[PDB]
């Protein structure tokens, strides 16, 4: 049958049948095992790889408007033989392109999925060295950035073979700031990247002890020890934070990178695994203004901006935190828009996702969604998405989390 | 063992062992069967009632600091015999008081649980007629209201016997406004109570076609047809909405009842079920300002307040919805505080719940929590609760939802 889903805002009902294809209640758990695809030391068993491969080949060929059975049956034949003769198989570029968009399409934590069909794919499956990973990463950052007119892209490195030759990016994001535990008890920069910053120092990276120090790319190639590479500052576009009214906002000396790029996820498709496949899209205002700037475990600027606004920062009931965070979000949006850097505010994003959800239900009878992540960190019920009942499930292709590399890596030297 | 829970704000770790006592992923489903205890036509089977009764008696007696084994063993004896001789059993007043607070304690959707130990219990288990239910309900509303100094209370009516004599309140809340489908296409009042308002009209209630018409109590006594009773206006305390700066706010002619009282839930305890046990606490600002006033399926005042604030109400990116909703929340809080009606803002509530959670983990190794409901409808990440990982589970005693009565009732006449 199906599962009835209701939108309490519009009163609309949808019928979810897509969940039938997935694979006590841990609700708000950030990194659950169900969303994580770990390491291996031995190749994927053939009895598992084959049915998974076949299923993907059928999905891929079954995605065209006008079916191409001749080519479909031929691919099934060749794939089976390649697995038989080599122990694994290589996807064609079109299958990879299809796989990367589908995985994005299947990302339950992404509110920007209406753009799923627009994705640039850089094939780095022939990559061999750390230096080469680095060159691809630079080409990626440069293409995606496009001088502010952000373009969604993904770079695919070699697939996992036996699990002892994994290509991995130790960074959580391509571009991110360093976090320092200054002497005076106060953390400087981005407190989220504290443990990682130290790791970069252990590998010889030169600390510049600032609030916005762009960290280096830490690349692991073919299972070998990671190599440190600084990102050419020319490639890192940034936005100066300016409020369109409180001229004292600049006096805060705030800024943020224009490129949100995930660096540590794993792409699973047709039984294959890609431990390294960095991808980016464009920012949604609240990520920066609310999470990056106001989380107490991040920049924690909230009170400083409060005091500055001349608000009762000692009486919670005054709703000062509410007033401040809104101006910061206004600052962020204002700044990006002025400096011509692509950005989407949370209200527009939500409406866009609601539209995407409607489309997906008619198109394939469902849309895997994680309410907890899809609802903006501010203006909850003020957004459409808040009133939309959702079903969270893992399909395939899919983007999985991975165990942090420093926790499983065997240091050669 | 246990489940590790992490607060990403403070970095604190907690160990949940309490879940061991409970009983694809439907995350954002509002009324799931797991939270609903439906009707019956036959009495609870003895093989089920007894172990459930015994478990509760053991929990109750095992709750005291200094154990009272003599009385504990005697109660087990008497309970067993009462079930043997009568087919069911009556809780003592102390057990009921304990049960109602524990059920509240176990309510995963309640952010106000730090107050669990402060609950007035009105024993109406001897109630017989609709008129009597009504008198108890009036006594409740009056006690709880206390001229604005709100007091948490619950009234327990007779327990379900065979399921064909259920005491039920057809209302969702004790005090609520009517919703009318005016001629000109526009809904008037509270659109949420549309279907119910009609039901009240079918039962003879006199429509007053206003925006704030307090609906009547629809009481079902001893399984019989429901009787309509208007609530004495003297008992219904209200708050006039006034902004401390935008004097034009009053020109909106808004107000809200000071008493949030759930009327349709079922209390389950020791194998017994109470289909009628209305309860109240005090309001949290956002319930009114954000949900009641701004939900499009409710009052939907957002744009009108936007225009009035002289904001760009046609450009989402301007974040006008953000600016407006904050003033409304300021209005609500301001008004209640002035007219001396108890109220809690969402930031204070969240901090209070976080404190309660800490206490509960040390006290009993867990706190059943539903993130989706505990995180305020605005200022999501700005609150502590947003960064707290939570585990949602059903314990016992517990407050369950029930199937709407008009859907299962057999109309005698
Ligand atoms: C085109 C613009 C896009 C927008 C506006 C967008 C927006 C978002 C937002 C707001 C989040 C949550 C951020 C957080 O709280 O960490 C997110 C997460 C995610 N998005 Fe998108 N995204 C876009 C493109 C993409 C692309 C191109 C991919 C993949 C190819 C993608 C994959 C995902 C995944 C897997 C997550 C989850 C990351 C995690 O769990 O930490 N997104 N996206
Ligand atoms: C003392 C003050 C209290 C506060 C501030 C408080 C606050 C809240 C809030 C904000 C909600 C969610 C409202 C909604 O979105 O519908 C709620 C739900 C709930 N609360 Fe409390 N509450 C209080 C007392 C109580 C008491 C005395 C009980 C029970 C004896 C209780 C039982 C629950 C239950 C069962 C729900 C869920 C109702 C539903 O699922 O629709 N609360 N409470
Ligand atoms: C504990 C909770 O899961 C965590 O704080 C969340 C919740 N929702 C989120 N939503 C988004 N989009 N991004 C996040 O990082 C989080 N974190
Ligand atoms: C679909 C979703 O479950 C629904 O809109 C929610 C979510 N969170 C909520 N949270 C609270 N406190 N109250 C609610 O009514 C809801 N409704
Ligand atoms: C890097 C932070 C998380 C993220 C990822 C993507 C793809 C888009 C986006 N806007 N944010
Ligand atoms: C009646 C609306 C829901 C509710 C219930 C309780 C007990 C408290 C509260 N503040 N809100």
């Amino acid at each position: 049958q199906y599962v009835r889903i209701k939108n309490w805002g519009s009163g609309e009902i949808l019928h979810d049948t897509l969940h039938h294809k997935a694979t006590s209640c841990l609700g708000s758990i950030m990194n659950p095992k169900s969303l994580t695809r770990g390491p291996r030391d031995k190749p994927t068993p053939l009895e598992e790889l084959l049915p998974h491969a076949i299923e993907f080949i059928n999905q891929y060929y079954g995605s065209f408007k006008e079916a191409k059975i001749e080519e479909h049956l031929a691919r099934l034949e060749a794939v089976t033989k390649e697995i038989e003769t080599t122990g694994t198989y290589q996807l064609t570029l079109d299958e990879l392109i299809f796989a990367t968009k589908m995985a994005w399409r299947n990302a339950p934590r992404c509110i920007g999925r209406i753009q799923w069909s627009n994705l640039q794919v850089f094939d780095a499956r022939n990559c061999s060295t750390a230096q080469e990973m680095f060159q691809h990463i630079c080409r990626h950052i440069l293409y995606a950035t496009n001088n502010g007119n952000i373009r969604s892209a993904i770079t695919v490195f070699p697939q996992r073979s036996d699990g002892k030759h994994d290509f991995r990016l130790w960074n959580s994001q391509l571009i991110r700031y360093a976090g320092y535990q200054m002497p005076d008890g106060t953390i400087r920069g981005d407190a989220a990247t504290l443990e990682f910053t130290q790791l970069c120092i252990d590998l010889g990276w030169k600390p510049r002890y600032g609030r916005f120090d762009v960290l280096p790319l830490v690349l692991q190639a073919d299972g070998q020890d990671p190599e440190v590479f600084e990102i050419p500052p020319d490639l890192v576009l940034e936005v100066t934070m300016e409020h369109p009214k409180y001229e004292w906002f600049q006096e805060l000396g705030l800024k943020w990178y224009a490129l949100p790029a995930v660096a540590n996820m794993l792409l699973e498709v047709g039984g294959l695994e890609f431990p390294a496949c960095p991808f980016n899209g464009w920012y949604m205002g609240t990520e920066i203004g609310v999470r990056d700037f106001c989380d107490t475990q991040r920049y924690n600027i909230l009170e400083e901006v409060g005091r500055r606004m001349g608000l009762e920062t000692h009486t919670l009931a005054s709703l000062w935190k509410d007033r401040a965070v809104t101006e910061i979000n206004v600052a962020v949006l204002h700044s990006f828009q002025k400096q011509n850097v692509t950005i989407m505010d949370h209200h527009t994003a939500s409406e866009s996702f609601m539209k995407h959800m409607q489309n997906e239900y008619r198109a394939r009878g469902g849309c895997p969604a994680d309410w907890i992540w899809l609802v903006p960190p501010v203006s909850g019920s003020i957004t459409p998405v808040f009133h939309q009942e959702m079903l969270n499930y893992v399909l395939s292709p899919f983007y999985y989390y991975q165990i942090e590399p420093w926790k499983t890596h065997i240091w050669q030297n």
